[PDB]
């Protein structure tokens, strides 16, 4: 989407995964979906990092609305649990430097069952405009046909431009597709920032598996089509949870930041260890997933229970993550010549490899015609980046 | 089986999951499976606390044979891998106040290709007691025939107890004959110590899961066959290693204890994170799966990707295990009166509440009409024990 933004995937935090949709804040008042759980996530964004990292949009996900529009036909925030109203909070959100994003849908009804904005696309674009929102997330739910889906996201596409206002615009178009009919994305990327492929991520490593094996089994129809402005979204970060193993936090940073993902985190920033906070505020790492050229990344081989994913970084450089996928036994021995690394050019004639993940290393120069060996644990991944010596 | 031994679940560590059939001394000489790998395990178990905490028995699982019996039709221990031979091992293990397991297998072959126990029973039987073995592991693979099977096992175990030492013995039986009969329990607890029902193990949660599953459908079958002498056997311990989260863990160490099940470790004692050291040596969560009454703990409910657990206890105890299986979210509150735990009599008239894991902590006291609220990590547990206030 040509607005200008989002020249790099969009980075943030988004309260989904990690607090759903709680609307009792009677038993539960510091986990219902509240001003106040925002209010509180903009202030740690802040004051532990986040924002220096570059983590800056702050998203509400569905259940943010009251269940009825207003007389003037607007969504409403709910009274009980937003009180101060969407503006507020996106003022508040302003005054600390971020960036606030919401969450509406293309068609009847929201996933949650909310009011959805088919009929209201203007409206609530609009609406959104007048508010300050930064960035709208847009769900494919409850919707009849696909030429209404299509024309529904692309009626709000236009309604978002309309308004003057610069919008992040992030559509979950295509995944409520699949697999009915093909995506083009050449048509998607003309009205989208970016696009859910595939089905909700949740807490597992089952999840994150059938993310990336989606993933690469259909890279050939989905990799060139993203860059700066648009790009795949294979869903949340779910780092620092519960139900991954640390070696499969680390092979879904290693994995998001290949495959230029937006990085949105879905965590509870006021109880989160400083391991996961050091591996999702992993400079080098977000820098990869940062890197201004945009190309995403893809797998370059499996076999044996391993996976070798690359992707082309800017300045003749690479990064390289190789994944151990049994699920037993220790840690793995893994060897590949690196003339078969970055299309054969990465290190022609040399280059000098450091290994990012799991922990940070340098390797050393490697000629063209040398062998990479490394130990994989198990469901975990080295991520290693590769400079070319032509400079 | 009344030989005397496993009152008790066997406590130890097996080298299999963790380890497996690694054989390369060469590239990877402080992994392959070797003698020093042992003797390292072994010295460990005393100086970390194992032993103390009452994990004894130390087991070498499969490829620990060389390829041929020798001239006098024994099996032998690998000359490269182990050169001083199982005899010294055992000898040293033993030094350290540790007990030795080894591995064989009722069929033709090891699960590994090497050389199977059938035609053998009585040398094998033989030479491991000469040999100073206190438990040997029975693996099924490689029998042609569900008859061979349950022979094999049976001869095995006669053959063990004719030699006259004490050695725990465990069967991969009703795993094996699963697919094609419903084993006899009866049968089988008249021979073994502990039989391995299902599926092995792997460093997953899906694994994790799959097991507590296929329990809790057949638990009217197997439960109340279990007790002092005769276990089942739900596989290994992978507290320590890779494939689960914190909350996975803590989900393994609960249920282990709730189900009575042998404590395999199959881990690396020299590489184990502190916070799964605490866990693997909880006294009280132990305590609860060493209770000398032995009876083994069931699925109470499921519902609402909730389960509940509990086990009966000695001293008019139980120990009850709220486990959240939703794999997305927070925490989830899980609600549960009182009086739906033991039978109805857990807290009757009341009971003092204590929480175990995931961290220990006290409740006070419940009336039998009261109700218990909980808030439960995704994939998570918590336990608790009950005593009532008689
Ligand atoms: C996925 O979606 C995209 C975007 O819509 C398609 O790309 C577009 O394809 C259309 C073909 O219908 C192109 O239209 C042409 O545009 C050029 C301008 O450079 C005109 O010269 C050309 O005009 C002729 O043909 C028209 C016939 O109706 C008449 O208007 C004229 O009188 C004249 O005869 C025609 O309008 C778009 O340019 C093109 N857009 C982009 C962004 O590339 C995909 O189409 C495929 O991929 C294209 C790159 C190209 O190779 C097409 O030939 C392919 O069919 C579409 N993918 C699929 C699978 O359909
Ligand atoms: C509503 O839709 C319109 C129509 O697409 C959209 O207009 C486009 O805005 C973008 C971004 O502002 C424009 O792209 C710029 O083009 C000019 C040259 O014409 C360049 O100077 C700009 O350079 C910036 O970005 C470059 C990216 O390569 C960088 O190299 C550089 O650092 C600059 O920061 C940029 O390329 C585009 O030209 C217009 N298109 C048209 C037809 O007007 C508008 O932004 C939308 N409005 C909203 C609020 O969404
Ligand atoms: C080979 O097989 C034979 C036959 O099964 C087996 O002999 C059995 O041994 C057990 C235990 O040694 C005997 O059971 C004991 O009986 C005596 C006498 O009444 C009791 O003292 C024992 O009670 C104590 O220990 C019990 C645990 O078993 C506790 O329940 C109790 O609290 C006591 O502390 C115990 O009941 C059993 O009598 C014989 N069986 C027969 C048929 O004789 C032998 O041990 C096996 N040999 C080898 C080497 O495996
Ligand atoms: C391990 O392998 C050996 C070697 O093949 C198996 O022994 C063989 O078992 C077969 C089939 O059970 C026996 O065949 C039988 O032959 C009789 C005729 O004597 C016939 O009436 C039966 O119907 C059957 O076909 C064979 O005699 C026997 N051979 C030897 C060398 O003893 C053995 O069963 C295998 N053990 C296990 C547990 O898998
Ligand atoms: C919403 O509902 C109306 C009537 O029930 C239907 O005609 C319309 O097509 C629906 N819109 C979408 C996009 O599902
Ligand atoms: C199981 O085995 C026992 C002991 O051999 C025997 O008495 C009984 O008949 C068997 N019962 C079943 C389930 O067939």
């Amino acid at each position: 989407l040509d607005n200008g933004l989002a020249r790099t995937p969009t980075m943030g935090w988004l309260h989904w995964e990690r607090f759903m949709c709680n609307l009792d804040c009677q038993e539960e008042p510091d986990s219902c979906i509240s001003e106040k759980l925002f209010m509180e996530m903009a202030e740690l964004m802040v004051s532990e990092g986040w924002k220096d990292a570059g983590y800056e949009y702050l998203c509400i996900d569905d259940c943010w609305m009251a269940p009825q529009r207003d007389s003037e036909g607007r969504l409403q925030a709910d009274p009980q649990r937003f009180p101060h109203g969407i503006r507020q909070l996106a003022n508040y959100v302003h005054s600390k430097g971020l960036k606030l994003g919401i969450y509406a849908d293309v068609g009847n009804k929201t996933c949650a069952g909310f009011p959805g904005s088919f009929g209201y696309y203007d409206i609530d674009a609009q609406t959104f405009a007048d508010w300050g929102v930064d960035l709208l997330k847009f769900d494919g739910c409850y919707c009849d046909s696909l030429e209404n889906l299509a024309d529904g996201y692309k009626h709000m596409s236009l309604a978002l431009n309309r308004t003057g206002r610069s919008i992040v615009y992030s559509c979950s178009w295509p995944a409520y597709m699949w697999p009915f009919q093909k995506p083009n994305y050449t048509e998607i990327r003309q009205y989208c920032n970016h696009w859910r492929n595939f089905a909700d991520i949740d807490d597992s490593w089952k999840s994150i598996k059938s993310i990336l094996d989606w993933t690469s089994f259909n890279q050939e129809r989905i990799v060139d089509v993203a860059g700066p402005g648009g790009w795949n979204d294979p869903d949340m970060l779910v780092i620092g949870n519960f139900g991954l193993s640390w070696n499969q936090q680390v092979t879904q940073m290693a994995l998001w930041a290949i495959m230029a993902a937006p990085l949105f985190m879905s965590n509870d920033l006021r109880h989160i260890s400083p391991q996961a906070k050091a591996l999702l505020q992993d400079k080098d790492v977000i820098a990869i997933n940062q890197d201004p050229l945009g190309k995403q990344g893809y797998q370059l081989r499996q076999g044996d229970n391993f996976e070798v994913w690359e992707r082309p970084l800017s300045g003749l450089a690479w990064a390289v993550a190789m994944i151990n996928r049994q699920e037993i036994g220790g840690p793995r021995s893994y060897t590949i010549a690196v003339a078969s690394l970055g299309k054969g050019v990465a290190c022609n004639p040399a280059c000098f490899i450091t290994q990012l993940l799991p922990v940070k290393r340098k390797l050393g120069f490697y000629e063209w015609t040398s062998r990479l060996r490394s130990h994989i644990n198990p469901t975990g991944t080295v991520l290693l980046q590769l400079e070319n010596t032509m400079q």
